[PDB]
């Protein structure tokens, strides 16, 4: 192997430690487990596939926020197992079933695919509370994963755009604040966006300065009806929750900006958020029914702070607890029901 | 993995999972067939062709997890186009890529002077992720044609210029975001009885997402393609955005710029509303960049959070449906014409 | 040296003039100054780094708008110096401290990084008034200006880029660009357009701005992170920068939708009267004090709308009439001393 090439069966750790850039064998099958990257390196995957066994992650990446060079991973497929067991309860042990675990990340992940991870396919965390460590995840595919992307507290200002999710329970497990998530396509996932207190994958910085990012031009279809196979019921560290397409429950956090999103048979649960704010579902397409499929529900206590502006939709779409004066133009069927949203 | 000019592409694709072209070289291909996933690193090469297209036929395997991927490759379909020739079934073959049952990624490629659709995607049967990003389309009759049941694709950050129709839309649920189009007659077309519906037909159509796009100089100040356009069974008069299908819903439409970029909302499924949200609507003088809705459906259309000038005409949408006021509101039941 | 490879220490000018596509040595360190590209060429940077010295640009690119092939630069890091001197007054001298100076560009810049440029990291100009431009997935850090597009450099796309610790991200003259999905933090100004700018180029301040500005984030511009000064020297006067600064009676504002402004002040000083402007679908968070103020000139206030925006009580909206703000967001205020140029 000339310098820069990493063959199947060779030691990845040694290759990464000795090279600033590494090229994999085009279309080859690798088998990696707990590989450790301690310095910036670029990996050109060249259409290769990385399988694994046992307890993940496939790669541990120890970031150096001081170093101007980023870790970059392009054009690589990661396989976490065979098609998932969706009925297994989630637990601390399964949080290890990751493709990438990055701490203090300065990373670019572009054109990669992630199949059948029992935890988060990608997990980013910060070793200490503070965003000069820029994170970019674009043009990736996620299929069969429990969680797509988990960003811990103080992993901030990342960009996750133009990704495609299908058959995942939770696409974005959101803790760290200020991310832009734009132009992502999701279908047959229980939940595109989850934020609450007491989450998995908060990391060492904890649930700090959370969410309040940007969520634009995304599609979240068939969350609760007409495609998704993952259960609604989901085990957090201290309690069970009932997932929705968009789930937000944290009295100490603000919601992201929410504009240009399509929700066909979604459901959205705005359970709790910081009272010194408003929230607008802006420029959305809201399609649902018949029955309670693709419901948007807000806590009555906060309903007056929620608006639905410039949205299109059908009569079958239910909007729950938002005052009629707050919905311009009329869209869907407006309803009052203080039992909704349930946590 | 290297494929040289003059070698057989079919053999190279059938024998390799990944193929690298000679950087900057000129290839000459015609009716190449790909039957298994393969990645092509184009490396700035150019592919010319002759006769009847496509340049490449791609027979997809939806069962197979690997995608076909094509990067950094320029496709040339001919010399600068004959814009006055009537469109016909024969010209539908003048394609760069024809993909069936696609699981495909097309990134950083350029498509010049195709007499049909530069890219055509179809499904062999009614119900495979599709990504088309950072591509350039210039001089093509049609940019991207997605047939019925080719759904949930992403076409973003592409640039279209001097094309008659950028997106020939049949298949549903695509995201089309951040595309820049100038001097094209039509950015988006959906109707019944289209070209390139493919085997699944006009099924579960449109109702996708159309955000942050720019469609400029469609009917004035740049475009050279004719308005009049031949579908299989009738002639239509194109607009920057043309929608006529009583059995389909419109996409979400937010953050788009329309400078001299006419829109015709002729017909759509009555159990829906439509909003032109967060747009910039600039037009006039005269009837340039008109937004027109059928009077029968006008009450279901809203123009919300849009900016624009006095010269921009908005036709048949009720005044109560336009917040804030933008342009010059007008009633005219002869608009929009098919 | 096989065809298409350019090694450190070899002449870049000769390599570019002899090849249509060039591959750099993966992860190698190059040192270039005033390299000249006269014909389309693609550069695969392969994670290499380019340092420089003296007066920039690192690369001069003389475009041929007649030629269908683009210049393409991928996966390359450009270093303009050590961490910047933010208190130095800006002057004509420093405008040369660029990574890329392109004239009559047909160019794609993808996956590149730009560190510590004393001028514009990227400057695009047109040699004559009336060529597709794409700048995506790039990082800009410590630069005075990120991207400067001169007059008649139009219809470019700048999307999915990340800016931090820059004074001005986009120095906007040329019209009709789409700027979408960009993330900026700790920069004094994300968008600047006015008369009498730096980097107007040979075509001047012609057919300016009026593009598209969507899904961007501009955070901590005037508070809580940014270290660059507000006060900024243009050729003929000093201005006081804001996160979004627009002052040109002869130009229209871009479409403005889906943007987040946390401590991200906006000054709409002057713009063409035959238009309206809408802050659509935004998140507007500010306070306490005058941090993240949105201010419009009282003369033009009636033409400005704030539609479908969310925010907090601390966010100040100045001079926009109450009837123009739907739904209510922030604290509405009248003050004709704002915005100051
Ligand atoms: C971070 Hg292992
Ligand atoms: C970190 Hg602003
Ligand atoms: C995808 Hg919900
Ligand atoms: C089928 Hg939406
Ligand atoms: C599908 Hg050829
Ligand atoms: C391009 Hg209309
Ligand atoms: C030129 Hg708008
Ligand atoms: C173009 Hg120097
Ligand atoms: C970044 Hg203001
Ligand atoms: C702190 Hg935003
Ligand atoms: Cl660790
Ligand atoms: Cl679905
Ligand atoms: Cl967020
Ligand atoms: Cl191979
Ligand atoms: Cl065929
Ligand atoms: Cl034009
Ligand atoms: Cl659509
Ligand atoms: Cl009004
Ligand atoms: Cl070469
Ligand atoms: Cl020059
Ligand atoms: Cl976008
Ligand atoms: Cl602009
Ligand atoms: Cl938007
Ligand atoms: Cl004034």
């Amino acid at each position: 192997s000339p310098p820069g090439t990493l063959l199947p069966g060779q030691s990845p750790d040694e290759a990464f430690a000795r090279n600033s850039v590494v090229f994999l064998v085009p279309g080859a099958e690798y088998n990696w487990k707990n590989v450790v990257i301690r310095k910036p390196v670029w990996i050109y995957g060249n259409g290769a596939t990385v399988k694994t066994s046992g307890l993940g992650p496939i790669i541990h990446i120890m970031g150096d926020l001081d170093n101007p060079m980023d870790v970059r991973i392009q054009d690589l497929t990661f396989i976490g197992g065979d098609s998932p067991d969706r009925l297994v309860p989630f637990s601390a042990v399964l949080t290890n079933q990751m493709a990438l675990w990055c701490i203090d990340p300065r990373i670019t992940i572009r054109g990669c695919s992630f199949y059948n991870f029992g935890g988060a396919a990608i997990y980013l965390e910060r070793s200490e509370r503070d965003g000069r460590g820029q994170v970019m995840i674009t043009d990736c595919r996620f299929r069969g994963c429990r969680i797509g992307i988990a960003n811990g507290g103080s992993v901030e200002y990342g960009l996750a755009s133009q990704n495609n999710f299908s058959d995942c329970q939770i696409c974005f497990n959101v803790v760290g604040g200020n991310w832009t998530r734009s132009g992502n396509v999701a279908s047959n996932c229980r939940c595109m966006y989850l934020h609450t207190q007491g989450m998995w994958y908060e990391g060492a910085a904890g649930n700090f300065n959370p969410a309040h990012g940007s969520f634009t031009s995304n599609t979240l279809n068939h969350c609760d009806y007409g495609g998704n196979l993952w259960p609604t019921e989901f085990q957090l560290p201290d309690r069970v929750i009932n997932l929705a397409g968009f789930y937000f429950d944290n009295a100490a956090a603000r919601l992201p900006n929410f504009s240009g999103n399509s929700q066909w048979y979604g459901d959205m649960k705005l359970i709790n958020f910081l009272p010194d704010s408003t929230f607008v579902i802006n420029g959305g397409a809201l399609y649902g029914g018949p029955g309670d499929t693709g419901v948007i529900a807000v806590a009555t206590a906060l309903a007056a702070k929620v608006f639905v502006i410039g949205c299109q939709g059908n009569a079958g779409q239910q909007i729950v607890n938002v005052p009629a004066a707050n919905i311009i133009p009329e869209v869907g069927t407006r309803k009052d029901d203080a039992t909704q949203p349930a946590a």
